[PDB]
């Protein structure tokens, strides 16, 4: 089973955790986009009812609108029952790196308050340790970008300002900030790294999502499997 | 000779308009990037003095810093003597389309106040009529994006929301807004279309730059050529 | 009737224009707050149903959420049926000055698309000519504030950067911009000035709302009056 | 002496720490405003030279410009030699609460990197413990405001969204965010609390400034007093 098939199978499995009268955090990225589309189809056909989505990005929000899924802001709802999203890396303890799509801040805001956080990934996302393949995206107040790079470099991270393709200059997040991608060698304690990185003045949020994922749905090459803690 | 060579020769010619003690609007994009490097080099050699650049984007700002050119934002200076910038299209009346790099708002803010606005282009940017080759970028308040696209259908604009590559979702400008690229089949009155677009609630700025460029320096396969009003 | 009762009676009259299944633009400020509250109670009692509000500010959004009115951004809906909002000045031709609350951009975005735009004011808001009592608020990209104040002096506007009370420095709008309050002696041609101001690079919106209001409901000392064009 | 006199003498004492060729972080608020003024005057008299200021807010930047002090952004300089700023509270261990002026994020960004951080206050600012007289300002991503207030209850904090006076709705910071002012009973472990608050998803920065101030200059009714770590 190729990559797109792996993503699709994970998205389909996620639907099994969604019920009528739920407020659902809507993730960002290609794997979760399949889930949003399928959810929209179920709602249109009447197979599920009374669903509201709380989008983690404009991407998720616009896609939900296109698919006629009711949308609400976090401060509009009383609670997020289930949040569904993807990940760039998932380590064996179900700690994640997220942020390749630049939406890590709203993602954490919404997923932190979720009853159940369900992560959708294809096989390639499973790593032996965080930063085996991907850098940690860090959202930063623009004025602080150079100072933060310097400081991370001392910490032995290879850190670079993320640059635009469909704009000149740096990538701007939905919040108007810059993103530094910091490749650390290997993160042995994700939670404490997550906490202490946020203490750096100018750091808005970082891409380590430790001790938050409840269920990881993995589209493996030979089918769907789940990891839980 | 080739594209980058054409860009460089236009950038070198632009130095002819720069004198000691000037405040210079620093444009965005690759053609002007050559000008900024050449300017920084002339400053380092002492061939020019007391120059201050007013960057039209983070890209321009960072580049000027790298080349040790003093900079200031518009509200720090009392005049912009000369502004130098590129363009996506240049018609025979010196009307331009700008905004492919998504920095059109700050570009127009600075260039509008310039004593002389000098445009740098290679041969490919010249068109017989605006929109012969490129769409008009329009920066908009995010929630107005869908209505604006629909409203532009009266001009048969094939308007689309610009999507990110190094972020998921829409491109976000330095000002936190979306960009719609409107592919008009033609614009027979650029000045009044520029006004029309600016009268639409939700539009921050649009990429039609009519009645503003003073000189266009063109790098051609046979050397430098100019256009003037 | 005292002033508060004048506001409330205008709000009560606006409700008569609201029907089931409508999408309603929700204005900003104290007069419209009465309308939002009254609408919420009608919805709560089931006297009206299936309403969606599109807020013109965080103030309106949070108030609507507090009163359990479903909320959506402009790009979430297919149309605005009716928009209700206040005004700082209303001239004999029903042209307005708005923006004292600093939400003029989203207000115009939503109200421009309304099937019917209803304005709510108490007696005090009626004037013989725009700028008889209040300045025109102008929302600007921060960097352009100084140049714009200088440029407005040409028209003999006394223009000042609006300053914060509960923050140091300038007032920041919901869109991250500054507000210049420009006091013209008088505005004999609101629509033309409105357009002229929006064509200045750096101006993203201005408080002249000309040729947009459909109905102005005035709360007076004795009762309610409806003004139409 | 009254408060304005206390502020002025603290400011005058600060000047003594400034040397030629320094890069100085320019604080926000009335006390530091005196310093900036004096610095500008000294520079004009030729009593000091080659000074560059890095402003912590638009207020500080605009004041520096008015006093002809050259300025630069943090990403333009290689170091901050001295940072001068005010405070809302100073405890006996020289931990501070800052942010009444809403500029706490840029303040901490610049002051965190300063060779020496000098705090200027009048008598009223000294406290027995943090939160004796003032709340802790917390800058937050707008959508997270309600969730964060609710979560702050575990600290028995009285937390409120800061509201605008010269705008309707919430105060917006220079970064486009909201401010929650949280009144804790008292803070016994300022650094620990400073860290904890920044771990909350949606919190950009908080007003506790622990283990950062080097010198606190206090204007009192009996003259200047200099506290040091
Ligand atoms: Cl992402
Ligand atoms: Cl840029
Ligand atoms: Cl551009
Ligand atoms: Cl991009
Ligand atoms: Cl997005
Ligand atoms: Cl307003
Ligand atoms: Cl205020
Ligand atoms: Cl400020
Ligand atoms: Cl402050
Ligand atoms: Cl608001
Ligand atoms: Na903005
Ligand atoms: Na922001």
């Amino acid at each position: 089973m190729n990559v797109e098939e792996m993503k699709k199978i994970a998205a389909k499995e996620a639907l099994k955790f969604i019920e009528d009268d739920m407020v659902i955090g809507l993730g960002t990225g290609s794997t979760t986009a399949y889930f949003i589309k399928l959810l929209g189809e179920k709602l249109k056909r009447g197979e599920i009812s009374d669903i509201v989505g709380v989008p983690t990005s404009y991407q998720a929000k616009l896609l939900a609108i296109e698919h006629d899924i009711p949308i609400a802001s976090l401060d509009q709802v009383d609670a997020i029952d289930v949040a569904v999203d993807g990940a760039d890396e998932v380590d064996p303890n179900l700690n994640l790196i997220k942020g390749r799509g630049a939406a890590l801040t709203m993602e954490k805001i919404i997923e932190y308050r979720a009853g159940t956080f369900i992560v959708l990934v294809d096989e390639r996302k499973l790593v032996d340790y965080l930063c085996q393949k991907m850098p940690v995206p860090i959202e930063v107040i623009p004025q602080a970008w150079k100072a933060i790079i310097e400081e991370l470099s001392i910490f032995n991270a290879k850190a670079e300002l993320r640059m635009g393709v469909n704009k000149d200059g740096p990538v701007i997040t939905d919040n108007g900030n810059f993103i530094i991608d910091a490749k650390f060698p290997r993160i042995d304690d994700p939670l404490d790294m997550e906490i202490e990185l946020n203490t750096i003045p100018g750091v808005i949020e970082n891409g380590i999502f430790a001790d938050i994922a409840d269920i990881v749905i993995v589209g493996t090459r030979e089918g769907v499997k789940k990891l839980e803690r």
